């Protein structure tokens, strides 16, 4: 099926998810030079004091940590959002080397890594069903620079050598994504699209300006998982990111002046 190989890489994912070229698709480029600042922005409220991870799986993909959606406990409110949107999930989507890995680009820098945390409006009751709506979802994104260690990650880090293949799973509770975040929540946003396989036009895209500095150990440790599964021929989890795709007619926001 897809994957980020020659073979069933970016390009060929049209052929089974036509909305590939569709007309709101993810990542973009941000021109910070053609995004404009948006008064009309309420302030972003990031709240996750009552986080309950649970499990951490390994997709084949990228890893997902996986969160308690069952109630309101880590939410994502304000800025362009309206209502409240709860964290069901993160990833992260890497490269091979540091000067690549980002599925946004700014100015078209890419970055060694990119965070997704992925939230859905609680008006429409679950995930699947505001996968049917165009403001469905919400994602956090966050870029990832090497540099010195981000200590809030290495949970995560340690946790790897368990999920090596395709299929794995392991506990993962009591982890607090509050580790994950920079300072700064300036942002910029756009409406987009899931940027793995179904595609979906769902999503309002949040995108942190600030990066935050993961070490080249911690990055080297993504670097070992593996796309496939136990007892198949290794083929590391690298560049499991997606290109910028066309802005189209859309306008990107900025939070900040
Ligand atoms: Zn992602």
């Amino acid at each position: 099926h897809w994957g980020y190989g020659k073979h069933n890489g970016p390009e060929h994912w049209h052929k089974d998810f036509p909305i590939a070229k569709g007309e709101r698709q993810s990542p973009v480029d941000i021109d910070t030079h053609t995004a404009k600042y948006d008064p009309s922005l309420k302030p972003l409220s990031v709240s996750y004091d009552q986080a309950t991870s649970l499990r951490i799986l390994n997709n084949g993909h990228a890893f997902n940590v996986e969160f308690d959606d069952s109630q309101d406990k880590a939410v994502l409110k304000g800025g362009p959002l309206d209502g409240t949107y709860r964290l069901i999930q993160f990833h992260f989507h890497w490269g091979s080397l540091d000067g690549q890995g980002s599925e946004h680009t700014v100015d078209k820098k890419k970055y060694a890594a990119e965070l997704h945390l992925v939230h859905w409006n609680t008006k429409y009751g679950d995930f699947g069903k505001a996968v049917q709506q165009p403001d469905g979802l919400a994602v956090l994104g966050i870029f990832l620079k090497v540099g010195s260690a981000k200590p809030g990650l290495q949970k995560v880090v340690d946790v790897l050598d368990s999920i090596k293949t395709k299929g794995k799973s392991a506990d993962f509770t009591n982890f607090d994504p509050r580790g994950l975040l920079p300072e700064s929540l300036d942002y910029w946003t756009y409406p987009g699209s899931l940027t793995t396989p179904p595609l979906l036009e769902c999503v309002t895209w949040i995108v942190l300006k600030e990066p935050i500095s993961v070490s080249s150990e911690q990055v080297l440790k993504f670097r070992k998982l593996n796309f496939n599964g136990e007892g198949e021929p290794e083929e590391l989890m690298v560049d499991n990111w997606r290109p910028a795709q066309p802005l189209k007619n859309r306008q990107i926001k900025a939070s900040f002046k």
